[PDB]
């Protein structure tokens, strides 16, 4: 009935896409690291969602947020399309410093936002426990964590009826991670 | 001589293809190589049916198997939603990039190239396959296999020891 915080430290493959899937929607997938003892994450991957439209590239990024110095540190790699008898060219971007408020999935999320057990749900050929909780004022979330160890499985950002964001975690681990991993330079 | 790649080296790799034809995938994860321990693991969607596959792989040269975890997400009417289905674990014959391949394989210097903004060099090899190394730190920045080419991309390579835990599977 209280929800449970998640694991002190945790690491995934992830894999992200939408529901429901539409024309412009990306699937994609990186690796992340939350060590809530240190209060820091990383998370590198094709950044998803990102406007090719709106910026003529596509993003790939490795973002080190440090929520307790409350700096963020981000190595972005653009790939944009070349008409060539066509191509993808690479071009590093300038590292990116500023500000950092909080984890992107804090530990006690559950606890702190009112979470509401919504039941248990097969996810990743998993039993998992599904928890609800509202953002206020930015719409509904439902995070399926795995039922015996507790690791996320699955966030759910908005309602999939009408549009959400959907983030999959395959194969979390509770290993130590190393300072190197979280060191912020390429 | 060529070089030999770093004892041991991880990076997060963006995968593609040259020409990028309309549907071809551009995908991301991460890779992992420790030669000391002749291991190696790989996590993205697979590049390149009804799905398109995520895949964490660990492929061990000390033992001559690879083993493979899998998920499908497939696509479903209802608009569209992508359907998650896990498969069962594979294992098979069996690195992607053995220590040795330029010294083995008599790699050719070609001139240096700007890859990832960083001087690299260039050793072709025998469709056939071309490796660009960092020519400061010897890290792998790019790997061309194959006129149509397979390209992966390093940005962030780490010579970092790796934990055991990695490789478990």
């Amino acid at each position: 009935r209280e929800p449970p915080l998640l694991p002190a430290r945790w690491s995934s493959a992830y894999v992200s896409y939408w529901s429901p899937m539409l024309p412009d929607d990306q699937l994609t997938s990186g690796y992340c690291w939350f060590d809530y003892e240190r209060d820091i994450c990383r998370i590198d991957g094709l950044f998803n969602p990102w406007s090719e439209r709106d910026t003529g590239y596509r993003l790939w990024m490795s973002e080190v947020g440090n929520a307790a110095s409350g700096r963020t540190w981000k190595q972005k790699v653009a790939y944009g399309r070349e008409r060539t008898a066509e191509q993808l060219c690479e071009r590093p971007l300038d590292d990116e410093t500023g500000p950092f408020a909080e984890l992107f999935l804090p530990r006690d999320v559950l606890r702190r936002l009112g979470a509401r057990h919504i039941g248990r749900r097969v996810v990743l050929g998993r039993e998992a426990d599904g928890w609800r909780y509202q953002r206020p004022g930015k719409g509904p979330s439902t995070l399926y964590l795995d039922a015996a160890s507790g690791t996320p499985l699955r966030m759910v950002t908005g309602d999939e009826a009408s549009r959400a964001s959907l983030r999959d975690f395959p194969n979390v681990s509770e290993a130590e991670i190393p300072d190197a991993v979280f060191a912020a330079k390429r």
